[PDB]
């Protein structure tokens, strides 16, 4: 069978936290005051849930409400749990209140409210400078959670707000987050297919916080080159021979073989045999300007196939690709 894997790091936090940390199938919800909200215009909709702007009218403040459509009570009472747990933590989004729909007859979020400016119109304007500042300041919150015991599991743009007014971040969708325990096998489906880490790919199920370390590289490609999304798969299967025309095929057979994991016999007629690529090719007269040796070499230390090898967040916070930014 496969060979287990552990973080090599934050591996022992939910170990030594108090049980009900962790055990979110116990979480007794409070509820607040569902008359409390107004809702003022809905933003979007998902197989989940649909989300609106709203109006806390005790004080007459914006907020955002994502009221869940109907999926199992473990995974709501999780969701709740790793906010109440990440609450206060740098750039993570508040949760203020859980109320009851009325309408939907399920429980509704209320979070703080960012203004916002949409993803696919903001990196069209950020300056190398700010990639780095923001690249920042995501990985303070993924070193938090990472901190406290929780994988993200979902790192992309779209849950990446930024008020680029205040220079203000958050990270948001925490539906898919998971407890980090030792030893234990996590569903692969998770992570949207451009940002799925070669673990999932493979049907590795040990994995850990270094899957958002995956998907943080892939948004930093796609941010210093200026493709996006940069890893463009049709399908999950074409996920990962895009990568492999990148980072090249022997070293995933190394990958495979250390974890004594088995490809599925369907990437015999699609994978072919690719050398790994200097990251130099990718560089283009129009996207220089966000292209230093230090951004290369951290997105080099981040896209790594083996999960282990990846820096963490810390690790990648000392990085020189930051000694730029202005430290507050
Ligand atoms: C505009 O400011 C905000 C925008 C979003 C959030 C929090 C969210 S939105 C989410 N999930 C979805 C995202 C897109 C579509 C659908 C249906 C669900 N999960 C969260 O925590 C908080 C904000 O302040």
């Amino acid at each position: 069978g496969p060979v287990p894997s552990r973080a090599r790091v934050y591996t022992d936090v939910n170990t030594h936290r108090p049980r009900e940390y962790w055990d979110y199938e116990s979480h007794v919800v409070e509820w607040g005051n569902q008359d409390d909200y107004q809702l003022v215009r809905k933003l979007g909709r998902g197989k989940y849930s649909e989300v609106f702007e709203a109006i806390n009218i005790t004080n007459n403040e914006k907020v955002v409400v994502k009221i869940l459509k109907p999926v199992k009570k473990k995974k709501i009472k999780r969701e709740i749990k790793i906010l109440e747990n990440l609450r206060g933590g740098p750039n993570i989004i508040t949760l203020a209140d859980i109320v009851k729909d009325p309408v939907s007859r399920t429980p509704a979020l209320v979070f703080e409210h960012v203004n916002n400016t949409d993803f696919k119109q903001l990196y069209q304007t950020l300056t190398d400078y700010d990639i780095r500042f923001y690249m920042y300041e995501i990985l303070k919150a993924l070193d938090y959670c990472h901190s406290m015991g929780i994988m993200h599991r979902d790192v992309k743009p779209h849950n990446v707000m930024i008020d680029h007014e205040h220079r203000k971040l958050r990270l948001i969708d925490w539906g898919l987050a998971e407890f980090y325990h030792p030893g234990q096998e996590y569903n692969v489906r998770v992570a949207s297919r451009y940002f799925k880490g070669p673990e999932l790919l493979v049907d590795y199920q040990m994995y850990d916080y270094s899957l958002d370390m995956w998907s943080l590289g892939c948004m930093l490609a796609s941010m210093i080159f200026r493709k996006e999304p940069f890893f463009h798969g049709h399908d999950n299967y074409d996920q990962l021979v895009r990568i492999a025309k990148v980072l090249g095929t022997e070293d995933l057979y190394d990958y495979i073989d250390k974890y004594n994991i088995e490809l599925d016999p369907r990437f015999n007629d699609i994978l072919g045999r690719h050398s790994r690529k200097r990251w130099e090719r990718f560089v283009h007269s129009e996207n220089q300007h966000l292209v230093s040796p230090e951004a290369l070499d951290f997105l080099d230390k981040l896209l790594r196939y083996d999960h282990q090898s990846r820096l963490t967040a810390r690790e990648a916070m000392e990085h020189p690709y930051f000694y730029t930014v202005v430290k507050d």
